[PDB]
């Protein structure tokens, strides 16, 4: 049975069943019908978020963008081990989510793929809680499920003729700077007109994170950093990034750390469309 | 200025500049976490492949096997003459890119350096073209570049402390005899844990072909012929050897014979993990 420690981490199961619905899809030009202020350079976003998908999820997230629509790339902002049993969106959990903190790209991916080969191996997966029975320590009160099938979420990705990219994000916390590289580098290098599905674990912190510094990057010198983050928590599940006091206040740290490090990036994306030509690395060191 | 002609070929720059990423990177060993049939003999590799790269991307490609990781050999499949400018991939291009068809692998060579050679003694070179111009046949509207550097494959990869190893095969062709006979003997006469990092002009076809016949020598005893190739066309860029209906309709006898003679070489393999002791030449005359 887990503890929910790094040495005993939890199988949970995050999709009620393989049929369960996107419950925060939206996209971000919808802003632009919502937002009482500063709308500039909203409406031509070629960008989509959402919680992780069930195996239905996907079809409809297919769907969804296929209506509004070119490229897409699936981006998973999450640095946490995680796949799928029978359809059903699963995370090896440890305290806070952070099974893959400290580590390496290679490795969390490396952990990953070695955990969905080993369930995989299986006939029968022990242990599988509910994200309801995880949060109440109920460790040992897990379903066993017969094997159908284990997957990554590169299974489905592909499936729907998608692009994967992983940016390596621990929960609840802002990108490091390997991964704001990342992120900026993956923009460059595709054309504008690039569709982004975005996603993390719950579709809230990370997700819109991400969505504001794309906002930032294209339009920071034309809207205030007040606004980018206003606008951003406009639309549905109005998450609002300069909240830093959230359900668990030990987490508190971590939104502060994250609300500064946007500040920054805010400058950074400013400065960018002004002449600055460097990485976010590079900038960095010379003005933080 | 050119005209894709033998006597005027013309000067492709194939990186869009010095710093383009690599876009058709890739590890065999991943095919064990995507592919939903027969992965037997696959997470042992120690293979990558991609297009051919800018200056920068051999930087990433130097990291990415750094991380994965002993020897490292970078096994150029392009029998046609190709080189650095400034940092960015060139490619002395006929039609179908067979500029050195039909050539001894010595006169290739020959023709490669002594054209590099004559780049590298002009201040300026003329006539460079996009691939976006040479496909539209835009021959005298090429740029016109102050020589900083001109350097062949060999210096970049030098630079990263690797082996350099050609395999002169023919674009959208199968190999020839000599280079099966090369490209066995190569994987005989080097220890088993060696690293191979296998890149063509697009990382496609002659990348695929040869991550294909790296497989069947190990696993064509244990691996039917359709899995080994479905496996392999089953991580990005899902080149599917299978396919003889491909963009360009002029080149399926080319892939046709292709794919005929994977089908041969898998029968090589199967019976030289049974006994067999020959090279496929010998094997060839006898059987085929
Ligand atoms: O998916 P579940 O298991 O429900 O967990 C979610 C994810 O951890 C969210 O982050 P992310 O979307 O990046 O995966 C997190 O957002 P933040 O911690 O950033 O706020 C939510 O915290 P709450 O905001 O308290 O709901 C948390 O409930
Ligand atoms: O690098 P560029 O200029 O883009 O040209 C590529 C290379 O010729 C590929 O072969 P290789 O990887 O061996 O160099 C070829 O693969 P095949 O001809 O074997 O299929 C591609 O054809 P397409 O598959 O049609 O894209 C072609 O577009």
């Amino acid at each position: 049975v887990c503890d929910s420690t790094i040495e005993n981490p939890c199988i949970v199961q995050d999709s009620k069943t393989q049929f369960s619905p996107v419950i925060r899809y939206r996209e971000v030009a919808s802003i632009a019908d919502v937002y009482g202020g500063n709308i500039t350079g909203i409406n031509k976003f070629h960008l989509s978020g959402s919680e992780q998908p069930s195996e239905k999820g996907w079809e409809a997230i297919a769907e969804s963008i296929s209506r509004k629509m070119k490229k897409v790339i699936v981006l998973d902002l999450r640095q946490e081990s995680h796949g799928y049993l029978n359809g059903r969106a699963i995370t090896l959990v440890s305290v806070y989510n952070w099974i893959n903190l400290g580590k390496s790209n290679s490795q969390s991916t490396l952990d990953q793929e070695n955990w969905l080969t080993g369930l995989r191996s299986r006939k029968i997966v022990n242990g599988v809680l509910t994200v309801p029975q995880y949060v109440a320590k109920q460790y040992s009160q897990g379903k066993s499920m017969v094997v159908s099938t284990v997957k990554n979420e590169e299974y489905y990705v592909y499936k729907k003729g998608f692009d994967y990219y992983r940016i390596f994000i621990s929960d609840h916390r802002a990108p490091l700077d390997s991964e704001v590289d990342a992120l900026v580098a993956l923009i460059k290098n595709n054309p504008e007109d690039t569709w982004y599905h975005v996603h993390s674990r719950g579709g809230k912190g990370r997700t819109t994170t991400v969505f504001a510094m794309f906002d930032m990057l294209k339009n920071a010198d034309k809207v205030s950093f007040e606004e980018i983050i206003a606008r951003q928590a406009s639309i549905p599940p109005f998450y609002n990034l300069m909240v830093t006091n959230r359900e668990i206040p030990e987490l508190t740290p971590y939104y502060e750390q994250r609300l500064q490090f946007l500040i920054h990036f805010y400058e950074f994306a400013r400065q960018s469309l002004m002449g600055y030509s460097g990485t976010w690395s590079e900038w960095k060191k010379l003005n933080i």
